[PDB]
């Protein structure tokens, strides 16, 4: 079952160890229950610190294996409603089908799009069709893998302007427990992670990113220790000496509450700290 | 065992109908934990969501019953340091004695107390002494109690300035399931409660207010429903139509959620609306 990842979870665990565990200038609440009639529900809200702009959400979902149906539907505080119809190995195998809309009741607007996907052995491919204002705009996504190497090519095209707006190349290598990726967006932003499972307890990875029109590099170092099985702890820090540190705990198998600071070097008096709190509740 | 609550306590239970259930305007995280050794843990923070006033703490208690030794150490973010000694039914019975300090290594401002009290049949007395800058200042409260009525009267008394700054009476009347209380504070703030439990699962209060210098009155109406045993919802209103909602779930015993909102009546696009988030954990 050599069948590849999609072009955007490329280099997914890597990122997974820089970003998740963390939660800077936010608090967030995220309920995932289940109802006796098998259809869930997740609830999501969140607080910026200091915009003070609270965000809710709930999203329903109905399943229906047997004919490879995913109903979902969608309300936000923004009063946007949205409805999402997934159809899988149906018109095909490994073919997903995928209509999304979302329309909103107060300025009138309304969007929508057509995602298809094909799943299969050392190829992963991928097309979207946005109609919106400026529609539509075409995307289309392939990743090819055998035996740890990986090769992608990401693409995004407006018909209306007759513009190519996205333009990406990706180069992976996988050796088990240790992953290497790199990318060419539009020719102009060159990138490059590493992840490495070093123990059980330690995960680790490496950022790195520069562009022609400068010499600019930025660049990144993360980590996550498991303390014991219902604790982690992550780090990380950047060339602009932000030091970010997040604590996850499972209270109990299904909630996890997570604490994360974010620390500017150098400063005391004069500096932006961020705090973050995050809660996930799954019944 | 009439023994009476403390004046401070009087109308506890339908302040706790309005207060607790809620907590507008702040993110809190309180933490109980216990060591293998005996000592246990209590770590408090909480975040305005206007003034991003982050306040963090951490107390330690250590206990000796045998000797009636309660020892407690804390420390906070404001590097503010102290120390609590009670000592109770040792000297005599039931007489608790308390000695409490605070320290700040910033400021090299030190302030303490010594706290007495006294509970027995029909009578529970106190008696402290403040010493601080304008030192010292002495502060006693007694309250009787005998088959449902109850007598308090508070005090408090600037040694310096030779001056009392404080002067109040209260007059209470419970038969179980229903408790009346009513306070008048320096002759000028009068005040009234009424706490009724109509049902298992229902509470209710009602708060009065008034004072002369003035044809102010000021009044609330709030409740508390036990959806199931592990479910909570309050709410209230008061004269100046602010309906406050909060929502309190213990996710397992030892854990509780709480979410809260205040509403100001009459708006929309012009009013003043909190929110809050509360989190207890207790192992
Ligand atoms: C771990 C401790 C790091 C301290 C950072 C505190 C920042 C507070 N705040 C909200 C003002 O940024
Ligand atoms: C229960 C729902 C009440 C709505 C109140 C939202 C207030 C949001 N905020 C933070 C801006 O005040």
């Amino acid at each position: 079952m050599a069948v590849p990842p999609a072009y955007a979870d490329l280099g997914k665990s890597a990122k997974d160890i820089f970003n998740k565990g963390y939660g800077f200038g936010m608090v967030k609440l995220d309920v995932k229950t289940k109802s006796a009639s098998g259809v869930e529900f997740k609830t999501s809200g969140s607080s910026n610190t200091d915009t003070s702009k609270v965000v809710g959400s709930l999203e329903t979902k109905y399943k229906r294996s047997e004919y490879g149906l995913t109903f979902t539907e969608k309300w936000n505080t923004d009063n946007t409603l949205g409805t999402e119809i997934n159809i899988e190995d149906q018109i095909a195998k490994g073919l997903k089908l995928t209509f999304d809309t979302t329309f909103s009741p107060n300025t009138g607007k309304k969007s929508g799009k057509v995602k298809t996907a094909y799943k299969r052995e050392f190829v992963n491919l991928g097309c979207d069709v946005d109609f919106d204002f400026a529609g539509p705009t075409i995307h289309g996504a392939a990743v090819v893998g055998y035996e740890g190497w990986l090769a992608g090519y990401q693409m995004s095209f407006d018909t209306a302007k007759s513009k190519m707006t996205q333009n990406n190349f990706a180069v992976g290598y996988k050796t088990g427990d240790f992953q290497l990726h790199t990318n060419v967006n539009d020719g102009s932003e060159f990138g490059g992670s590493i992840y490495q499972k070093v123990s059980d307890k330690l995960e680790t990875a490496v950022n790195l990113a520069w562009t022609a029109g400068s010499n600019s590099t930025r660049f990144g170092i993360a980590a996550k220790y498991q303390l014991d099985k219902d604790a982690s702890i992550s780090a990380k820090v950047n060339n602009t000496s932000l030091v970010g540190v997040g604590y996850t705990q499972s209270l109990r198998p299904g909630i996890k509450l997570t604490l994360s600071a974010l620390v500017d070097g150098k400063s005391i008096n004069s500096g932006g700290h961020k705090l973050g709190l995050g809660l996930e509740l799954e019944a």
